[PDB]
């Protein structure tokens, strides 16, 4: 039993809800919140810009130190950093950005990072400003993640489409 509330169950381990991941994080304080990161951990917009704003820019400060030490992530890769006031940890995961021309096949590799964590709160990778089809992102998620994932979809209209079109 966990603290997540109001989710629709899609499969044995994948759950979905119309919610702002920022507000959802502040309430549950999950062990892991997933960020829709880019390879530079520049959290300017989308989920990343919103999550960072909620940490009063502490996420960005920590991220800049991480990049200065380690260099950029790989597309499809991840790193674990602090969750600040939102969660114990933040798993920064880089899905392919279609608006940059990146291989959508890397979306599966991106979701594989979730399997290193027993329970996560997450957005649909490569959705939103990353330019991929959210219906596809959901399909890859369900077919790749085996741990317990609680997916937050900001747009109510998109959520209903995701639910109503789910196979
Ligand atoms: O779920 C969605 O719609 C897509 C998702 N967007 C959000 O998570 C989101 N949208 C709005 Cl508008 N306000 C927000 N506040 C806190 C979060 C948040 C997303 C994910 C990755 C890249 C780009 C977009």
């Amino acid at each position: 039993v966990n603290s997540f509330s109001g989710y629709l169950k899609l499969t044995d381990n994948v759950y979905i809800k119309n919610a702002d991941i920022v507000e959802e994080a502040k309430k549950v304080k999950p062990t892991v919140v997933v960020n829709a990161a880019n390879v530079y951990l520049k959290h300017g917009g989308g989920v990343a810009g919103a999550l960072n704003k909620a940490t009063n820019n502490a996420m960005q400060v920590e991220s800049d130190d991480y990049i200065a030490t380690n260099g950029p992530l790989k597309v499809g890769g991840s790193c674990v950093l602090s969750g600040h006031n939102l969660a114990k940890h933040c798993l920064h995961v880089v899905g392919p950005n279609v608006n940059k021309g990146e291989d959508i096949q890397l979306l599966k590799s991106a979701y594989e990072n979730f399997n290193q964590h027993e329970v996560l709160l997450a957005p649909l990778l490569s959705a939103g400003i990353f330019g991929a089809d959210p219906i596809h992102s959901l399909r890859v998620c369900v077919d790749t993640v085996r741990t317990n994932v609680y997916l937050a979809v900001f747009d109510k209209n998109l959520y209903d489409k995701l639910v109503s079109s789910f196979l």
